[PDB]
Parts: C-alpha cells; structure tokens; sequence
DNA sequence: AGGCTTTGTTCTCCTG
DNA sequence: AGGAGAACAAAGCCTG
C-alpha cells in the first residue's frame, strides 16, 4: 500500500473549476485547461482564496490524523 | 502505463 | 546555512 498527497489550495479549487471550464470549452484538453485555470487562480485575491486555503488546511490536518507515521518520500 | 499542463507543499540534494 | 530543482496531488484524453 502507498498513500498519496493531500490536495493544496489550488487543487481543491480546481476540482469544481476544471469541471465548469470543461463544460464551457469542450474542445479543450486538460493541458490547455490547466493553463487557463492558472490565470483564473492568480486572478483571485485573499478573501476569494480563503475558503480553499482553509479547505486545504483541514484536509492537511486530517491527513496527519489519518496517517500519523506518514512521510512524503518522492521517487527519483 | 505516463505525458501533458497548472499551483503549492515538501522532499533531497549540496559549492565556496 | 537555505535555497535551487523536482516529485506529486486532480482531470481525462490518447499512440503502438
């Protein structure tokens, strides 16, 4: 068994945004989508980012509670 | 199976 | 010393 990383603010926000974007732009692939998502992300300010920042932090805390002895060991 | 693409978090290396 | 560099979370498509 090999766990995986908790989502950060950007990833949490991109779940529902990618979706809405893919609707609007069916002809686009996730590569291109991601570029548009980037710009849309940095277009937000503190207040607009806060809920996802908070959401990434509770997700983060939960990950530690779920996996106490976890340690991130990326591959080479 | 793994690349393409993004941000943010966390890892593994270390020269002068 | 701390930071450059890269992995890896999400998505779904798509050759040989």
């Amino acid at each position: 068994p090999h766990v995986k990383r908790p989502m950060n603010a950007f990833m949490v926000w991109a779940q529902a945004a990618r979706r809405k974007l893919a609707d609007q732009y069916p002809h686009l692939h996730n590569a291109e989508l991601s570029k548009t998502l980037g710009k849309l992300w940095r277009l937000l300010n503190e207040s607009e980012k806060r809920p996802f920042v908070e959401e990434a932090e509770r997700l983060r805390v939960q990950h530690k509670k779920d996996h106490p002895d976890y340690k991130y060991q990326p591959r080479r």
